């Protein structure tokens, strides 16, 4: 039973598929609650979606060595803390992570030994509409995320970087491809 790392462009639907997975398989998977310096969106709860901390707190923790990995994204800091992964391990659950491309390569350097899945948009055109539908991004921050998306899409074709690439055209189909990709993960977890 290996950890799971979900990545992809902003707005692809990796958080959506993760939420569906975590509700239907609550006893099998446990979400890695990362730290972030950005403000919480409406409907986001501190401790569940993210550990919302200020910039000074994040930098203080980085010096203290609390983070397995950390990176900046659209002028805000994100990080997978050691305590976040150890919390899921203490619950006897498969840790699932939602990081960017920079985190993916950082995790490659660690010993977490995960399975890498890239949730990809059907095309870059529909990604903008997906990002524009949520409206949480201002026009300036939307362009920054859209620009970084193409770099993420290009790197998704790198051989060996991702174990599974899922195109998120149909959400039910994308979730079906997610479960099948985790079939041996769910099997091994239930096999104990
Ligand atoms: N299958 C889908 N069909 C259409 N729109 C979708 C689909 N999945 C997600 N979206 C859109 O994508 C947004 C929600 O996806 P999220 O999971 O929050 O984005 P994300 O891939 O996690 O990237 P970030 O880092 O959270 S911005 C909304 O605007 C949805 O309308
Ligand atoms: N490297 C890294 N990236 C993260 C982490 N948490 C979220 N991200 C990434 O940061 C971006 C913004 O996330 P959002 O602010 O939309 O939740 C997404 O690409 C997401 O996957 C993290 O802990 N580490
Ligand atoms: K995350």
């Amino acid at each position: 039973p290996r950890p799971v790392v979900l990545s992809g462009p902003s707005g692809a639907g990796k958080s959506t598929l993760l939420k569906r997975l975590l509700q239907e398989h609550s006893g099998i998977f446990g979400f890695s609650v990362s730290h972030t310096t950005r403000n919480p969106r409406p409907g986001e709860e501190n401790g569940k979606d993210y550990y919302f901390v200020t910039r000074e707190v994040m930098q203080r923790d980085i010096a203290a060595g609390d983070f397995i990995e950390h990176a900046e994204f659209s002028g805000n800091l994100y990080g997978t803390s050691k305590v976040a992964v150890q919390a899921v391990q203490a619950m006897n659950r498969i840790c699932v992570l939602d990081v960017d491309l920079q985190g993916v390569r950082n995790i490659k350097a660690t010993d977490l030994r995960p399975i890498y899945i890239s949730v990809q948009p059907p095309s870059l055109h529909v990604l903008e509409q997906r990002l524009r539908q949520r409206n949480t991004e201002t026009e300036e921050s939307l362009v920054k995320r859209l620009a970084a998306a193409q770099a993420d899409m290009e790197s998704s074709k790198e051989p060996g970087l991702f174990d599974v690439v899922i195109i998120n055209d149909s959400l039910d189909q994308a979730y079906a491809e997610l479960k099948e990709a985790l079939s041996e993960e769910i099997k091994k977890a239930q096999r104990t």
